[PDB]
């Protein structure tokens, strides 16, 4: 029993545990899945039998930890055969994150954490870099709330870039996925858009409800087959492993009906715009359970709310590389463009960093944070905005002043390449090298800029221009996966 | 609670919210989607879970103003990145309104899986009306109205085209860009025509026609008739009489159910005035009006024998008359919605009055002592903003009540009303004072700013000729006005 000796349950994952086989007996079920998300947010695991489940819920399910020294096609940044060599970790299954997929025939799922066989934390699980945040937010006094908004491209699928001839290599990339719109549309929030699209919509709609998440609204964003589904608030941990399932299940439900969806933040299709994920947060005591805030009369934010506002601008820059992980991302880091060029904060402005929604008493008074990606990885973005922000409580970080015209602010630019927010992290280390860890860094610093170094000697320097245009590298790299 | 803290809900708003919570719950609704009619008449909103929909009936639901500030192509008109000082005195920004869901617009949308629908109010998180919603300066004119004795009473008549889809037109090469239009949807006729009224013609669309009429009936929208028009495809759907808000939002929902029908099976609904398609002609969008008294529920316009309506019915013809080259932007908002005048048609480009005229802008149906006793203003496009389009008749006709305006004698000289968008707003510019004071004054600017600056597309895509209100449609007007509206 590695996980007994290691004490890796609590009585409630315990019991949790008896009641996840209860109901895989009760239900049916042949398979269950076993993931985790990679460095990029990409679930990776195994399928198990409910044989081999009960066994895991003692000895854990054994794995190597290749994926990490991969990049999304598969070239080794890191050597496997010798941060190097390919040791076997521990799939330590958490039977509170079980979920019945209903896509899919007969599969439970259930998130993994990763540990060395000594029984340590493996120090490169991104959701372990979240339980780390979680956990140190919780000896300050505070919860980390979240809702997730998140903006996506829908459409059908043409060709599935199967031939031999586009599978590509372990460092060359496989084709993508041909794709093309499921409606037009520069007209934003237009009813007639989404009931055109509901044909699908509607069984994306009720997976979401199926795995009893907080779906709130699906909404037509502005770009053509651009969809915006919006949750209601989570809490922790909670939010992340939500956030995952949800780009996961809405991916999976558009393929097997024959539908692409992507979180790839500008798709290299015409009429395709950026999209953008915005993040909101607000802090609440963990004893007593309300917004610590809610601002007053002539505050847009309560001193707290505004000491994490302070400290989400102040390191925004060194996070850019979580923000945005992609290359592809950075187009976002644009003037005129509904999306943040600088570390800016306003009340009710999208062109700036921070938004603030917030009203006098309002205990939905909360910070939104536009510097995101859809394709990011949600412990690591998430796990940003709480270590960023708590770094502002703590060093009581003004904010500064509330930016009329963000666009027109004198305040510090944000990066505009992948190489630039690396660059921010090399030079502003700690904090994230205190939270995260040390080594994570390190290898987080050494994988991306071997991306960045191919991205270059594919494309050049001139295409990495933000206003550029989206180049085949981008679309190569993101569009199947993310 | 956002609601009860402004009082926004009257107790039947509440007696209603309870009842429209308890049919989601008994027939298992998973979607309410939560809409609102933006400067254009176009339907924009949000798709609400059942547990957020009963969170916006105490707190509302959140919502950015950029279709206000958009163009139908989704130019931007006003600077949405700097915040305003007085919103309404510069008109920029991007602030966000709480939306108002309006229980007495519920309904179940056949068409739709397991979906319902309402309506909201956008107002500022102050509390206060968003200064540019058009149901609010529809809600302003019944109240204007109600104030002074009157209610709203008015007939539908509206036509529009019935086309088959051949191409969705949504290859990527097709979709457009902010500012730039995209292609128009490829359709194909679904009947012959110029023979006006003819009963195969009926039964031959009735494939999907009944599809139609079945959803407006399960809507319990008051549909009086379905008639085959003079052109190849072209429909007309008649409505019984209706009343104040009501009417506006039924006419709203009316447009909303045949084109979500209509599109569903494959075919493609369109209230474009003369869309670009040989042999179409223009669509109207006819309204019988009259004012009966708010208590003893009675028609006002009623005529005693030697006049053709009563004094106050004569008094609104007046006013509709004498502001109605002002109001032409808002009965025939569209650049497309001028091209009336063709060869072998007339068109009520005439400001006057008359009982058999074809060419005067109102007609009369008055016989002495009928209650049926009523106007019909013609110049309705179809492809019009319903709260804009009837508070327009509201406003006009008050004036004309309120200062006794004469409307002269029955034309079978004659004025004429204004040929074009731009001659329209050139119209409501020089005499703005009407709309100004009873629109509110930020929205007629606003609405002067929005629409010049179509017009200046139109202008700079075709030339100065093609406007000519006498020519042939042009692709401009074709890839501005047949998919959406
Ligand atoms: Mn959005
Ligand atoms: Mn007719
Ligand atoms: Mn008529």
């Amino acid at each position: 029993d590695f996980i007994t000796k290691n004490n890796l349950w609590t009585n409630e994952q315990r019991d949790a545990a008896d009641k996840v086989l209860a109901e895989i007996d009760s239900l049916g079920l042949e398979m269950i899945r076993l993931s985790w998300a990679d460095q990029y947010g990409l679930l990776r695991g195994k399928s198990l039998t409910v044989a081999s489940l009960k066994s895991a819920f003692k000895e854990g399910s054994e794995v190597a930890i290749g994926p990490f020294f991969f990049d999304l096609v598969s070239s080794m940044v890191f050597n496997l055969f010798t941060l190097s060599g390919n040791p076997t970790v521990v799939m330590v299954p958490d039977p509170t994150t079980f979920k019945v997929l209903p896509w899919a025939d007969k599969t439970g799922w259930m998130l993994a954490d990763l540990h060395w066989k000594s029984g340590e934390p493996f120090p490169l699980c991104p959701r372990g870099i979240m339980k780390k945040a979680v956990k140190s937010l919780s000896d300050e006094g505070y919860l980390f709330k979240c809702g997730i908004e998140l903006e996506w491209y829908l459409t059908k699928i043409v060709d599935r870039s199967l031939s031999p001839e586009s599978l590509g290599a372990p460092g060359v990339q496989p084709d993508a996925i041909q794709v093309q719109p499921v409606a037009q549309g520069y007209s934003v929030l237009l009813e007639h858009h989404l009931d055109q699209v509901d044909d699908i919509m509607s069984k994306v709609r009720k997976g979401l409800l199926e795995l009893n998440l907080p779906l709130r609204s699906i909404e037509d964003e502005w770009a053509p087959s651009q969809m915006e589904t919006t949750f209601d608030v989570m809490e922790g941990l909670e939010a992340a492993d939500a956030a995952l399932l949800i780009k996961s299940a809405i991916k999976q439900i558009c393929s097997r009906h024959g539908y692409h969806a992507t979180f790839m933040c500008k798709p290299a299709i015409n009429g395709f715009f950026a999209s953008g994920w915005h993040m909101h947060q607000s802090l609440v005591d963990k004893d007593t359970r309300k917004n610590l805030f809610i601002p007053s009369e002539g505050e847009v934010l309560s001193p707290l709310g505004r000491a994490y506002a302070g400290g989400l601008l102040a390191n925004g820059s060194a996070a850019s590389s979580f923000t945005t992980p992609t290359v592809n991302g950075y187009r976002r880091r644009q003037p005129y463009s509904l999306a943040p060029d600088r570390r800016a904060w306003a009340k009710d402005n999208k062109a700036a960093m921070v938004r603030v929604v917030s009203a006098t008493g309002d205990p939905a008074s909360r910070i939104e944070n536009r510097i995101g990606e859809p394709g990011a990885n949600p412990y690591l973005y998430m796990a940003s905005q709480i270590v960023s922000g708590l770094d502002g409580i703590k060093n009581k970080k003004d904010p500064g002043e509330l930016q009329e015209s963000p666009y027109d602010a004198q305040v510090p630019m944000l990066p505009t390449t992948l190489a630039e927010a690396l660059d921010a992290l090399e030079h502003d280390s700690e904090l994230f090298r205190s939270c995260f860890g040390d080594t994570f860094i390190k290898y987080w610093l050494q994988l991306r800029r071997s991306e960045w170094a191919r991205f270059l000697d594919a494309e050049g320097a001139e295409a990495a221009e933000p206003t550029g245009a989206v180049t085949q590298w981008e679309q190569k790299e993101y569009f199947n996966l993310l």
